C-alpha cells in the first residue's frame, strides 16, 4: 500500500545445481545482496537478499546459496522447504550438468510441488560450448522456462528474477525499472554472439 511500514514482498528462492556451475558467481553478482547476506549455521546455507525495484515497487528474493555441500551429495530438505520459487543451473561447458537437472528438479519438486523454477545455462561467455541450444530441452515437458546466463558478464542476469516475479505477483506486465547495482562485467559478452545463441533458443523453441 502507499503508506510507510508495510511488509515487504519478499520470496524464498532456492538456487540448485550441480557443483562448480557458477551458483555463488551468479548470486554474488547483485551487489547489496552479498553485503547483506547471511549464513544460516544450521543448514549451512548463506542468504543473499535481492531486490530488484518494480513499476509495482520492490521485491525481494531471498535467495538460499549453499555452502558447497551439493560437492558430496544432495541437500537437505530443510534448505527446500517452503521455497516459493527456484532457479536450476546448468554449465553450457560440461554436458554432465545437464545431465543431472532432472535430479536436482526431481528432489526441488519432491520438496516444493508446482512452484516456479527457471533453467539457466550457465558460462556462456565460453568460446568453447558444449551444451548448446538444440540439445536443451529439460524444460519443455516441465514448464520451467529457461534462459542462458553469463554470471562473470553479468549477461541476461535479471532474465530468471523478471520471469518468476511475474508469475508470482501474477502480473505477466511488471517489468524492473532500474537494474540493480552489479559488480561490473569481468569479461565482455561478445554481443553478436549473444545475438546468435538468442535466435538459436528461438528456433529451438518452435522446433
Ligand atoms: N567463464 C565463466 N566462469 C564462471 C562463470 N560463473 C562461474 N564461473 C567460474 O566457475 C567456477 C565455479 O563457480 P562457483 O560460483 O563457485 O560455482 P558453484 O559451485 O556452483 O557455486 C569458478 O572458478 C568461477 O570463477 C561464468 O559465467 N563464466
Ligand atoms: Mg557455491
Amino acid at each position: 500500500s502507499a503508506a510507510q511500514g508495510e511488509p515487504q514482498v519478499q520470496f524464498k528462492l532456492v538456487l540448485v545445481g550441480d557443483g562448480g556451475t557458477g551458483k555463488t558467481t551468479f548470486v554474488k553478482r547483485h551487489l547489496t545482496g552479498e553485503f547483506e547476506k547471511k549464513y544460516v549455521a544450521t543448514l549451512g546455507v548463506e542468504v543473499h537478499p535481492l531486490v530488484f525495484h518494480t513499476n509495482r515497487g520492490p521485491i525481494k528474493f531471498n535467495v538460499w546459496d549453499t555452502a558447497g555441500q551439493e560437492k558430496f551429495g544432495g541437500l537437505r530438505d530443510g534448505y527446500y522447504i517452503q521455497a516459493q520459487c527456484a532457479i536450476i543451473m546448468f554449465d553450457v561447458t560440461s554436458r554432465v550438468t545437464y545431465k543431472n537437472v532432472p535430479n536436482w528438479h526431481r528432489d526441488l519438486v519432491r520438496v516444493c510441488e508446482n512452484i516456479p523454477i527457471v533453467l539457466c545455462g550457465n558460462k556462456v561467455d565460453i568460446k568453447d560450448r558444449k551444451v548448446k541450444a538444440k540439445s536443451i530441452v529439460f524444460h519443455r515437458k516441465k514448464n520451467l522456462q529457461y534462459y542462458d546466463i553469463s554470471a562473470k558478464s553479468n549477461y541476461n542476469f535479471e532474465k530468471p528474477f523478471l520471469w518468476l516475479a511475474r508469475k508470482l505477483i501474477g502480473d505477466p506486465n511488471l517489468e524492473f525499472v532500474a537494474m540493480p547495482a552489479l559488480a561490473p562485467p569481468e569479461v565482455v559478452m561478445d554481443p553478436a554472439l549473444a545475438a546468435q545463441y538468442e535466435h538459436d533458443l528461438e528456433v529451438a523453441q518452435t522446433t
